[PDB]
């Protein structure tokens, strides 16, 4: 019931191409894999074919889509493409929502709240489809970050944890894994979707406990790991 | 972030049986020196053959027999480990004092005095591990609760809010400190949590899992 072997698997990545995604898209391509990448802006495009040339090098299989994701009809048109692809999904990874298009400085408090909103009900949706197009033994992972919470400070160590919880119960006997890692402080970089001393979590510490809780972590279940270094405030 | 687990200080209570061996085990794969607790000097033949299949697989063993219920007893494991090895880079708690006396002749007040020295040398644990630590260390205690076991009542407690505030405390001297609640193992420590499933969790804190700090790990399967 265990992964002995993480091959022939197929794994979606929403936001797959930069930072956070493309990072646990490589470690994934160790093994002879099967990837669907997602990515929110058309025009991020050749960053996506440049990744895809790269991760077909590393001998995994690479099936890309550029998708807003902003409903539950866009959300099931992802897993839905995957299947086409590659068949059912054994791993779905939610590593991003949608990124900030105003500068930090010029977007208040309420903005800022309305874009959690959307993004926690991407996320509901994303765990909902994923579960319906998913073999058993599979794992969904959502990564939790608040605009709000990054830019007042006020970090936890929360609705992404509750349906995180309530989804793991649902999916207790399809056997799918539900969890969540909720990072610490990072680069303001991340949050407009780009990339003194550091408190910041890097994504460099994320990506491999992605890859330990599909394999290895695969007891963890319904949990959200909070992984900021005992860095609570910046 | 280690480069290697090659040449470290591993510290591990309760460590020639059941979880504690198996987390030896793991560890052993590199080229470590371990100090291998262990309760009962009954269990010596036990630990010796532990440490010769350790011995065999390239680290370095050694034996430290204690009953450790109290701080002066915890002091001297770690100064017996830091004589032999050098300072430590990572120290496991497994254990707790186990059952003498069988289940159905113990009350829910000798469970809940066991839970009470468990805790306080869970605390000891931390508090002299972090005074024998290399920078970047890590210490991981495995919380169980004795009396949850008896009575089937299990949380998703004294050990996470030890853990909370060593990490905390121990923040400028760069030392991890982390606690896993397993869910119901068996008796003699499928909806049971497997050891097989909780060794790779330890050895994950410490080596990529290493930004991981201040927590409390619940893996249970979600049951």
């Amino acid at each position: 019931t265990k992964y002995h072997d993480l091959k022939n698997k197929v794994i979606v990545i929403a936001g797959g191409i930069k930072n956070l995604g493309a990072l646990t898209a490589k470690t994934f391509a160790l093994e002879s894999v099967n990837l669907v990448l997602h990515y929110h802006q058309a025009k991020d495009s050749d960053t996506a074919n440049k990744l895809k040339d790269e991760l077909e090098d590393q001998g995994a299989k690479v099936a890309l889509y550029q998708s807003d994701l902003s409903n539950e009809e866009e959300v099931a048109k992802l897993f839905d493409f995957a299947e086409k692809e590659f068949g059912k999904v054994d791993i779905a990874i939610n590593t991003v929502g949608k990124v900030l298009k105003k500068p930090i400085v010029e977007t208040s408090e309420a903005e800022f709240d309305a874009m959690d909103t959307i993004n926690n009900k991407v996320a509901y949706f994303f765990i909902k489809q994923a579960a319906k197009h998913m073999n058993p033994n599979g794992h969904i992972i959502t990564i939790a970050t608040s605009l709000l919470a990054a830019y007042t400070g006020f970090y936890s160590t929360a609705p992404v944890e509750h349906y995180t919880r309530a989804a793991s119960k649902e999916l207790m006997k399809q056997q799918i894994s539900v969890n969540a890692i909720a990072p610490g402080p990072m680069d303001t970089s991340f949050f407009y979707g780009q990339e003194m001393g550091n408190q910041l979590t890097k994504i460099e510490d994320i990506a491999p406990i992605i890859k330990f809780l599909t394999t290895d972590g695969w007891w963890i279940n319904g949990q959200t790991i909070f992984a900021n270094g005992g860095y609570t405030t910046r």
